[PDB]
């Protein structure tokens, strides 16, 4: 089916985002932001819906995502949180923009 095939493409993208190829800029997005550990005591006041690649992986493994659009919304939420919280000149934003470039160009190659 179309939904299964498109979710296979989504799973391929997710594997790539977690791969050593992209680790130099992907690593801040591997696990939930530990706001308390990083001293970001305003993070959960500013970010209402935290998202990270480990949460996307768990949701994929649990068959939570019903279609490619739902998967993409979580990956883009993760990037949007980074752009909302951080000043645009911060290193983590540069890393987000590079990983989102990887994501958007491969997401565009969706079979349909
Ligand atoms: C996903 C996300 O937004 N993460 C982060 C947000 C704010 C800070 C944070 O502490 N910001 C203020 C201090 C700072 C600036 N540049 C690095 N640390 C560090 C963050 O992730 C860890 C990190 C560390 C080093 C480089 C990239 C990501």
């Amino acid at each position: 089916g179309k939904l299964s095939e498109q979710l296979k493409h989504c799973n391929g993208i997710l594997k790539e985002l977690l791969s050593k190829k992209h680790a130099a800029y992907a690593w801040p997005f591997y696990k939930p932001v530990d706001a308390s550990a990083l001293g970001l005591h305003d993070y959960h006041d500013i970010i209402k819906h935290p998202m990270d690649l480990s949460t996307v992986k768990r949701k994929m493994e649990n068959r939570d995502y019903r279609d490619a659009q739902e998967f993409a919304a979580d990956v883009r939420l993760m990037f949007s949180n980074c752009y909302k919280y951080n000043p645009p000149d911060h290193d983590v934003v540069a890393m987000a923009r590079k990983l989102q470039d990887v994501f958007e160009f491969r997401y565009a190659k969706m079979p349909d």
